[PDB]
């Protein structure tokens, strides 16, 4: 049997999307799925972790990535989502830097790094209707993101012509994803990426790859629009159908390969006749789509089989 190891926090390992997918991967005749217990992940040295031939593992809050890396180094499994890239995925500066290098369209941006030691020694000048970040001008509206990709406190600053003030996004709480603030001045402590605001039709397109040749997309109301979450009958955020164009499929292919995340979530902004990548989140499943559960499990199982069947002497075509 080929052993597929699943190594992530229990929150993720026991989520419905995960359970739906693992159950289908298990229908592969030569595959056995082992889900590492959270207790073992956090408290046992890697030497005691289960063996696997293929490792599916990803960082979310609380996950000891260092131990996942050390485990993979010890056992040398076939790695579905590269572990070291997951340090970089946590850092918007590194994410954006990879996108530029791969020739992927993204918003014009500039990084403001504030060294925690110095009192006031940053490269930032603020006007009423713009900022200058290391000399680079951004007219409002512009977007201000914490350099930590796990920090979802993204601010949008409105131009005086639109009434000034700001929109503060956050991790969804109930009916809301953002709120208006009369505050017009940028945040004064911490490091941030500043970027041009890309005018979309008020939705974000969310893309989910499973390998570089398969990508499901769907749209959701932009959190910055007014902050009210559209919910269905069952209190799940309303999603709208999307079909990617040729440019966007190529984008999905590049993102999946550039970050070495077979399973990969990222966000597109359809603006000005193009599509811009504004966020790459790594390992991420589509929810509430039976067909995605089927495709994803099938693709992953196929990848596993293609990769490992020869050394296991299993016929596979
Ligand atoms: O928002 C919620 C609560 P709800 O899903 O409304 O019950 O869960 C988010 C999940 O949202 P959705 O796709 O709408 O279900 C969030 O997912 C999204 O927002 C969609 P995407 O993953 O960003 O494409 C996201 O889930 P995944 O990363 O597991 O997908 C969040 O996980 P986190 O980032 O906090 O670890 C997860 O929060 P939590 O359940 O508190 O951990
Ligand atoms: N450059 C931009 N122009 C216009 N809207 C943006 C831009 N960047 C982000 N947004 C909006 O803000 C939301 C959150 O920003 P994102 O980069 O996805 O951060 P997070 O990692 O918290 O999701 C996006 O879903 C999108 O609606
Ligand atoms: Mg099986
Ligand atoms: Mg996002
Ligand atoms: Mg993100």
């Amino acid at each position: 049997q080929i052993v597929v190891g699943i190594c992530s926090m229990a929150k993720k390992s026991k989520s419905k999307p995960m359970k739906e997918i693992l159950e289908r991967i298990s229908l592969f005749k030569y595959i056995t799925v082992v889900v590492f217990e959270e207790e073992v992940i956090l408290n046992e040295p890697v030497e005691n972790w289960p063996l696997c031939d293929c490792l599916i593992s990803f960082h979310s809050k609380g996950f000891p990535l260092d131990k996942a890396v050390a485990y993979a180094k010890l056992r040398n499994p076939f790695v579905i989502n590269d572990l070291n890239m997951q340090y970089l995925i946590q850092d918007r500066r590194e994410v954006y830097s990879i996108l530029q290098a791969e020739g992927i369209l993204l918003p014009r941006y500039a990084i403001l790094n504030r060294d925690p030691n110095n009192p006031k020694e940053c490269n930032l000048i603020e006007g009423e209707d713009h900022v200058e970040v290391n000399g680079e001008v951004f007219q409002k509206p512009f977007v201000e993101k914490p350099v930590s990709a796990e920090d979802h406190n993204v601010y949008i600053y409105y131009p005086t012509s639109a009434g000034g003030g700001s929109q503060r996004l956050f991790r969804k709480i109930g009916s809301r994803s953002s709120v208006y603030s009369p505050e017009s001045n940028v945040r004064k402590t911490g490091s941030y990426i500043y970027e041009e605001f890309m005018p979309t039709d008020g939705t974000d397109v969310k893309v989910y790859t499973v390998g570089p040749d398969y990508a499901h997309a769907e749209a959701r109301k932009s959190p910055a629009l007014d902050g009210k979450v559209e919910r269905d009958s069952e209190g799940k955020e309303v999603r709208y159908p999307v079909i990617l164009n040729a440019r966007e499929k190529l984008i999905a292919w590049k993102v999946c390969l550039a970050f070495k995340q077979t399973v990969c979530g990222f966000d597109l902004l359809r603006a000005n006749g193009q599509s811009y990548v504004c966020d790459v989140n790594g390992f991420s499943f589509v929810k509430n789509s039976m067909k995605y559960y089927d495709d994803c499990a099938k693709i992953l199982g196929n990848i596993v089989m293609r990769e490992l069947a020869p050394q296991f002497h299993i016929p596979w075509s």
